[PDB]
């Protein structure tokens, strides 16, 4: 095993493929009839370093030698300014500025799609040259972007795409699948985002806490010993897939899957058919299974932690194994608790119990630990529970007006279509996950809802304009969104002076689709809002009901811009009836 470079375990066909990502990801040059002889020659490499190791130079780091063979392509200075600090050795190396050097730089405009009969062609003699075509295409936008879902995309690309030039189907055969494909690659990558975002900012501790509770809520039947061996192993992998060197990242996700699918019997009872599938198939059906059911016999936790006198002895010998040990008997118990809820209640126990051993008396300090969990949890799922049936009452559209019209009083310097889009989204949150029962509510209310929150946190990260949005991210994850949540309205907003040409319209707007009418009618809801910050919205509303009224009789009308003269001078002439 003295054998530096070993792709004979992931094989010649997929050791083309996961060069090229790399290349991509490491830049972004335009031309890339380069790249094809790039990686042949990389791969004439590989097979030089086939069969005999003494007569070459391959046991070398393999870092080492993407330092090394990426300087014979950035020769030229004015287009690949990555030979600016050094020259990239393994010592003095620059993979830490390289990693940022060129994220979230979507330099590319669009990707366009032409009709079926030129990639059909495209497809019929130059398949393999058409999937490094679509490679190329998809590893310039996200950047990071996980390595060994793209092989799986690659596949379903092939797989979909083999069998629409045959049939007599061509547009309704592929085209609802680029668009799922579309969207399942834009949600992965916000997840992909995320979470190695999550993993650069806030350390390994954290990321380490956050995987022994997801651990611990999907597989309840296994004890301490394989749930810390998988979570160390889960940790290298991420640690290092979200860095670079990609072989080792998708060996490392190769042996998970083995030993997985080899132990399957004091983890887990519901992926045995899940196991029996090829290779691929089996890294991706992994990481979505169903949860297992209960234990049937399980003692309460209070006896534990309680009366046990000799409990911060055990804390003074192990202080993160305690801790370990507390979160993973809460965590297997309570299925419809989220994670963040769930590193809130660890937090707290542990910030309890050392306060309670720096007294001189501990046992009576933990005698009352167990009512402070109970307004930690009273908030959130009353929350939920309003806005849900806010959203039962209403419907959608207008749980959407609610929610811009509720949240425009808390920050009301920030622009207007990122109002739009945050609005939006949380309006297709909340009607996400009102249509499952009571129990499957809470990981859709903290799941899909801190996509949006570090979407916004990211949007406003660029262009600072108001001090307490980026006061709450600069906080922990864990009390984020008690921090979005606690604000109240402000007294300092200066009332925004009368604007006379933006309330009035255009007589084309019956024309547009009803997406763009409705982001022109929260964009006029928003302007007509900031101007009037006085809590007046007992008249709102049926202002908002004639002016819906009085925006569709000038639908009926014809007078070509005439009636529009007319509909906004009244519109002005009912302003000031405040």
């Amino acid at each position: 095993s003295e054998v530096a470079h070993r792709f004979k375990d992931l094989g010649e066909e997929n050791f083309k493929a996961l060069v090229l990502i790399a290349f991509a990801q490491y830049l972004q040059q335009c031309p890339f009839e380069d790249h094809v002889k790039l990686v042949n020659e990389v791969t004439e490499f590989a097979k030089t370093c086939v069969a005999d190791e003494s007569a070459e130079n391959c046991d070398k780091s393999l870092h080492t030698l993407f330092g090394d063979k990426l300087c014979t392509v950035a020769t030229l200075r004015e287009t690949y300014g990555e030979m600016a600090d050094c020259c990239a050795k393994q010592e003095p190396e620059r993979n830490e500025c390289f990693l940022q050097h060129k994220d979230d730089n979507p330099n590319l405009p669009r990707l366009v799609r032409p009709e079926v009969d030129v990639m059909c062609t495209a497809f019929h003699d130059n398949e393999e040259t058409f999937l490094k075509k679509y490679l190329y295409e998809i590893a310039r936008r996200h950047p990071y972007f996980y390595a060994p879902e793209l092989l799986f995309f690659a596949k379903r690309y092939k797989a979909a795409f083999t069998e629409c030039c045959q049939a007599a189907d061509k547009a309704a055969c592929l085209l609802p699948k680029l668009d799922e494909l579309r969207d399942e690659g834009k949600a992965s990558s916000a997840k992909q985002r995320l979470k190695c975002a999550s993993l650069q900012k806030f350390g390994e501790r954290a990321f380490k806490a956050w995987a022994v509770a997801r651990l611990s809520q999907r597989f309840p039947k296994a004890e301490f010993a394989e749930v810390s061996k998988l979570v160390t192993d889960l940790t290298k992998v991420h640690t290092e897939c979200c860095h670079g060197d990609l072989l080792e990242c998708a060996d490392d996700r190769a042996d998970l899957a083995k030993y997985i699918c080899e132990n399957q019997d004091s983890i887990s009872s519901k992926l045995k058919e899940c196991c029996e599938k090829p290779l691929l198939e089996k890294s991706h059906c992994i990481a979505e299974v169903e949860n297992d059911e209960m234990p049937a016999d399980l003692p309460s936790l209070a006896a534990d932690f309680v009366e046990s006198k000799d409990v911060c002895k055990n804390y003074a010998e192990a202080k993160d194994v305690f801790l370990g040990m507390f979160l993973y008997e809460y965590a297997r118990r309570h299925p419809d608790y989220s994670v963040v809820l769930l590193l809130r209640l660890a937090k707290t126990y542990e910030t309890t119990l050392e306060k309670c051993c720096a007294a001189a008396d501990p046992h009576e300090c933990y005698a009352k630990v167990f009512d402070e969990f109970k307004p930690l949890v009273e908030e959130p799922q009353n929350l939920i529970k309003q806005n849900c049936e806010l959203f039962e009452q209403l419907g959608e559209y207008k749980f959407q007006n609610a929610l811009l019209v509720r949240y425009t009083k808390k920050v009301p310097q920030v622009s207007t279509p990122t109002l739009v889009e945050v609005s939006r989204n949380l309006g297709k949150v909340g009607s996400k996950c009102c249509k499952h029962p009571e129990a499957k509510r809470m990981p859709c209310a903290e799941d899909y809802l801190s996509v949006v929150l570090n979407q916004l946190c990211v949007l406003h990260e660029k262009t600072p304009v108001s001090d307490r949005v980026t006061k709450c991210c600069t906080e922990s994850l864990v009390n984020r969104r008690p921090c979005f949540s606690a604000l109240e309205v402000d007294e300092t907003y200066v009332p925004k002076e009368f604007n006379a040409e933006t309330f009035t319209f255009h007589a084309d707007i019956c024309t547009l689709s009803e997406k763009e009418r409705q982001i022109k009618k929260q964009t006029a809801l928003v302007e007509l809002v900031k101007h009037k910050p006085k809590a007046t919205k007992e008249q709102l509303k049926a202002v908002m009901d004639d002016f819906a009224a009085f925006v569709e009789k000038c639908c009926k009308a014809d007078d070509k811009e005439t009636c529009f003269a007319e509909e906004g001078k009244k519109l002005v002439a009912a302003s000031q009836a405040a």
